[PDB]
């Protein structure tokens, strides 16, 4: 199907007077384990934006950084 | 094309070719610096797409994850 998924949406980081929105989701690409995403989505979620992927140790280190 | 890494906070990930994930401030062209998460090469002159952030959407990220 060659697209991104997301399989869950975890966070909203803002959102812009046109209604794209800077977002923390798990994503997948074209059937792939879902990764760790930060990005800008538009209103309906069909375009993506720019944003960087991460593997499950950097987000982990991440946020027990965010902690402690 | 110039840019600064004013303040380095967090490293993710090293790299079979030692790249690091990185959360920084990174001012690009002049710009005011913003918070900025992508990879860097091991000298830090390279780099991928990452995502920037501003303080708020900064600070709303880093609460999200001391509270779950
Ligand atoms: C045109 C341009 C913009 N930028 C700025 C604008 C964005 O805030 C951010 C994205 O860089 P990169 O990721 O494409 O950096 C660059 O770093 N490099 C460039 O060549
Ligand atoms: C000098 C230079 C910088 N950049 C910046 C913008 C991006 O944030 C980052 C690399 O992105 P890129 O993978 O799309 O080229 O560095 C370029 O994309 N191309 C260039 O030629």
């Amino acid at each position: 199907e060659f697209t991104f998924e997301i399989e869950e949406h975890l966070l909203t980081l803002s959102e812009n007077e046109k209604g794209w929105t800077k977002e923390i989701n798990r994503v997948s690409f074209n059937g792939a384990p879902a990764k760790f995403d930060i990005r800008a989505w538009s209103p309906d979620h069909t375009k993506m934006g720019k944003g960087i992927t991460l593997s499950n140790e950097e987000f982990q280190t991440m946020v027990d950084a965010f902690k402690g």
